[PDB]
């Protein structure tokens, strides 16, 4: 017959595939063991509602999202709005977390992400559904580790070690943990900042004994814009990506913590297929690059200067960012609503 | 007019009655004030189910809940069966501590306690009942205390800080924390080794500005048998021969009172449930004698008017005589037999 064959090369393109889109993968021969599970496997990222959306959590995150997808995956965004309240966002005001939470749907339904294998859940309701359940894991996890293995967690809240260490912060990476097993997660897909707490749900199923064990696929993180005007929102015009994109920092011949090279090599590639670098003649004429080698190439030698590489990716970042453009400028309700979260002072 | 004056008396009265059965009270003048509120005060104290229970969990819980409903309180028994499980008792095993739960309630219900205002609510199922209110109060009670000031509160879990410190350590005062808000406790009543969190507690209104704030009142600690402190302490399935033995064995110095645990047991379980304390002694050592206050019978002891073996002869006796309802509920009840049974197979962790 030969199906045999034919289904270890489906698998092993899928596991390659899934396997490109990740900067970090713990670990592969565990993520084919899941394949070969035959059955869909669940992913999942979670997100603290705490102002607009950088466009790391919608343009980046939805080409990650349709590759898993495309590839028989269910992907669950986990809106993690008892997170953002422990972590002092939007000063604490659960209906401006809610809000924001809301505005992010509004968001990934228009820039990628309306589809059946997508879910937006909300940590406060589906807590609330099983809740013995879940607090029960909670405190058995805070009953195996001690509290310095969890004060190595805090990244993941995005917070440094010299500032006061509140007991949310042990708080915090519990409940982060228990996500991962109450969801039924099969691949632990978010930013490497989260790593510490996903390998510490790896090591409590070794404590437990639990033989199932998630697969921690972390995908990088864009360096920060410069070295409100401090990033890229997903409802930008596209007046204020211009401006932004031209005052970021784009050091000359340099792609390590680059953001202007980053949204180049890990959204605009990979949404075309392709880069194509329009310039003047003298400057060295448009270009279209086919390769992310050829385009580091050229960064790294000088052939591209910060100002092409700046004017080419605001143009794509703006042709990419149209259809939530139009949904804010569009729907009623949807502008609305950004109207009102716009007006949120942003804390920590 | 002569009303407004009996009213106040009443409450004075009353005041210093629900004041006799504490060691320290935080504060006399707020007490005073949740007094004049004219509506029943919860009270409440909770309890690991976690093995036997000690003497202090039973009789002298006794005597100060019936203070307490008799002086227009309520009372919540918080059988605390998650804290149990989060502190690695009876092996973390949920449904021994469910058992050892219910065979308190049991003794708790033998003890001689007026039941019309008595509670006993376990924690986990209070807690599901209402899991959005429960669990948004112990993450706010987290968000407003850093990790240093919830370890000083190790002490409420028994615990000495030499150990491993596990994140359970954290959770479980901030648990106990928001049990005070959560059951809306007028009167914190538990041992002073609970200080430290129900303190917490009062720091945690003043954060919120929250204006009513728990009262502290403390009982002391039932010192254990031995100098310097199982054979450390009466529980409340010893037999007469346990206590006798127990008791016979000691720290009951002569003629001195301080540290003499015997004294403690005369002045904090058997004084206020006669409301004397009848001495019995033969006519060749004083004969019998009635100390009617305790600075009788302090007086009496510290200038060496009374043996201390007559003080040790007369406390077995007594807790004998206040453990026997308890004995026989378990002897004459076939299912309390077998819980007792049960329970006491278990290890202790
Ligand atoms: C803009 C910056 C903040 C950023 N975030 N992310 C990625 O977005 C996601 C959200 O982040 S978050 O809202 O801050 N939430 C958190 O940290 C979590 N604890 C929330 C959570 C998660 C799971 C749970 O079970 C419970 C709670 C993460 O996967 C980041 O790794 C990036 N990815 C690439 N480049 C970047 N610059 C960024
Ligand atoms: C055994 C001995 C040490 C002792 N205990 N108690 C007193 O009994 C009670 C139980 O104690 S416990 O079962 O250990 N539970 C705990 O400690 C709590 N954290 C459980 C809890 C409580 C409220 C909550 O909201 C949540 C959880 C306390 O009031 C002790 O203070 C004594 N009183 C007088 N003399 C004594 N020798 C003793
Ligand atoms: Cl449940
Ligand atoms: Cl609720
Ligand atoms: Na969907
Ligand atoms: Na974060
Ligand atoms: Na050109
Ligand atoms: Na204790």
């Amino acid at each position: 017959k030969a199906q045999e064959e034919s289904k270890i090369e489906d698998v092993d393109k899928i596991l390659n595939d899934i396997l490109s889109i990740s900067s970090e993968c713990i670990q592969p021969d565990e993520l084919r063991v899941k394949l070969l599970l035959k059955r869909k496997l669940i992913c999942y990222d979670g997100f603290e509602p705490s102002g607009r959306m950088h466009i790391a959590q919608g343009l980046l995150k939805s080409i990650i999202v349709n590759k898993l997808t495309s590839n028989g995956c269910t992907f669950i965004f986990w809106i993690a709005d008892w997170f953002a309240h422990l972590n002092n966002k939007m000063s604490g005001d659960l209906k401006k977390i809610k809000k924001v939470g809301s505005y992010f749907i509004e968001v990934w339904k228009s820039c990628g992400m309306n589809m059946e294998n997508v879910q937006f859940l909300w940590a406060s309701e589906e807590i609330n559904k099983k809740p013995n359940e879940y607090w029960s894991l909670v405190l058995d996890i805070s009953r195996s580790f001690n509290i310095n293995r969890m004060k190595r967690c805090l990244k993941i809240m995005g917070r440094s070690e010299g500032e006061e260490n509140y007991c949310s912060q042990i708080l915090y990476p519990c409940m982060q943990c228990a996500d991962i097993f109450f969801l039924n997660v099969d691949i632990c897909q978010l930013g490497i900042d989260q790593r510490k707490v996903n390998m510490l749900a790896r090591e409590y199923c070794d404590i437990k004994k639990i033989k199932k064990k998630p697969v921690i696929l972390s995908h990088g993180m864009l360096p920060g814009l410069l070295e409100e005007n401090s990033a890229i929102f997903m409802d930008d015009s596209e007046s204020d990506v211009n401006r932004k994109i031209k005052k970021a920092y784009c050091p000359p011949n340099v792609i390590e913590n680059n953001p202007i090279y980053a949204y180049a090599k890990s959204i605009i590639f990979p949404s075309y297929n392709e880069f194509n670098l329009v310039r003047k003649e003298k400057n060295g004429g448009d270009k279209t690059y086919y390769t992310l080698q050829e385009l580091e190439h050229d960064y790294v030698n000088g052939f591209i200067h910060p100002l092409d590489l700046k004017d080419n990716v605001a143009m794509y970042i703006n042709k990419l960012l149209q259809p939530v453009r139009d949904h804010f400028q569009n729907n009623i309700e949807a502008k609305n609503l950004l109207n009102e979260i716009k007006k949120y002072k942003v804390t920590k």
